[PDB]
């Protein structure tokens, strides 16, 4: 159960210039870290960014977030709960930037909001080590959905602070859940017109002109001046990280489909080559990924849900493969990391959730 602690530097602020926080569960007794990137959406213009501030304020806004918020899944202290890091420090990061936690503008004459996700994170880790994070030996940065590509764009720039600030011994290391997407071909197509026409190739692009987003170096250099959008892709920029990343991605994910402009409410030969294909493809992506977990289903993030250790790909949960994943850090005899499956439906996996 995390107490809220807004940020001591004022000029790292939500959206509408509030200040930015995080949540804090601490465990004297461990050396372990967990900061977890919350989801959810994001806006790329005036228009669709004030109607967020109306309907969806508390990711745009500290003005009205809690003093306390509880641990789930990955961030809860119970074993029974949470199998994998039950007595590590905790940590919870509201997304109040709109930026799929890449922006780095202040708001100000010539911005009516501001998107300041890439910095929102590195001064968080800042304050932590002020609290105790100078003493860990492993620092996990962990997201979902929007968190998820968070993760994957702001990994490598966590270790290469913690450098810079003298702590080459803490091993950064990411788990991105829910955020590896296809740019792929979709199912029904619009023109960019308007918030729910714009495809995400379309909506990134404009995006990263409007928050100033920032990507990781390396995947900067390949793709150049303002293709800078290509780094949102997992399959594209991960390739460039040099630190060690986990990759939960569910085969068919209910954004992924919502962005590619289906909906499930009789299916026909049209939609049912394009949904084998879009587990096809994404399994494909993975094949060469050694730390993954993609089952066949249909839903999107787990790692904050109570349940999260129902779910089993090959006999083996989510927990479990994280835990070969830390002894692999240090192949294992019954102790998988790579764990993708290659049924071609939704919910041919029986542990997909209900
Ligand atoms: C201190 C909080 C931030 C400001 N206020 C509303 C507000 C004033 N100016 C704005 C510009 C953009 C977005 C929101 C606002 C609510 C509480
Ligand atoms: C709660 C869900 C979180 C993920 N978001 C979609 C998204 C976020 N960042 C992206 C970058 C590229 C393509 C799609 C996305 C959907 C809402
Ligand atoms: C506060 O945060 C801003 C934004 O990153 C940074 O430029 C500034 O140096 C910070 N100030 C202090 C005292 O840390």
């Amino acid at each position: 159960d995390l107490r809220l602690h807004l940020l001591l530097n004022t000029s790292v602020t939500c959206n509408d210039g509030s200040p930015a926080g995080y949540y804090l569960k601490e465990s004297r007794g461990s050396r372990r870290w967990l900061l977890f990137l919350e989801g959810g959406w994001y806006c790329f213009n005036r228009e669709n960014c004030d109607s967020r501030y109306d309907t969806m304020r508390r990711l745009m806004s500290s003005r009205d977030w809690p003093r306390t918020r509880t641990g789930t899944g990955i961030l809860s202290s119970q074993p029974e709960e949470n199998p994998y890091w039950w007595n590590a420090n905790m940590v919870f990061i509201p997304y109040c930037s709109s930026d799929v936690w890449s922006g780095a503008s202040s708001k100000s004459e010539k911005n009516e909001y501001a998107f300041m996700g890439a910095l929102i994170i590195q001064e968080v880790v800042r304050e932590l080590l002020g609290r105790g994070l100078s003493g860990a030996k492993v620092l996990l940065l962990a997201g979902s959905s929007a968190g998820g590509t968070g993760v994957l764009l702001n990994v490598d720039r966590v270790a290469e602070q913690l450098e810079k600030l003298g702590y080459p011994a803490i091993q950064v290391r990411g788990l991105a859940d829910s955020g590896w997407f296809l740019d792929n071909k979709q199912y029904r197509h619009t023109d960019c017109v308007d918030t729910i026409t714009c495809a995400p190739t379309e909506a990134i692009r404009r995006g990263i002109r409007y928050w100033n987003g920032v990507v990781p170096e390396r995947c900067r250099r390949q793709f150049q001046e303002g293709e800078e959008w290509n780094c949102f892709f997992g399959y594209k920029v991960y390739p460039t990280l040099r630190s060690p990343v986990f990759v939960v991605q569910w085969l068919f994910d209910e954004a992924q489909l919502t962005v590619d402009n289906v909906h499930l409410t009789p299916v026909q030969e049209g939609l049912r080559l394009y949904i084998q294909n879009l587990g096809r493809e994404l399994r494909h992506t993975l094949k060469d990924v050694p730390a993954s977990f993609a089952p066949a289903c249909l839903s999107h993030e787990i790692i904050i849900r109570s349940h999260w250790t129902d779910v089993q790909v090959k006999g083996t949960s989510l927990p479990r493969a994280l835990h070969c994943w830390d002894r692999s850090l240090h192949p294992l005899k019954g102790c998988p990391v790579h764990l993708v499956d290659s049924c071609p439906w939704p919910h041919c996996n029986p542990s997909c959730p209900t």
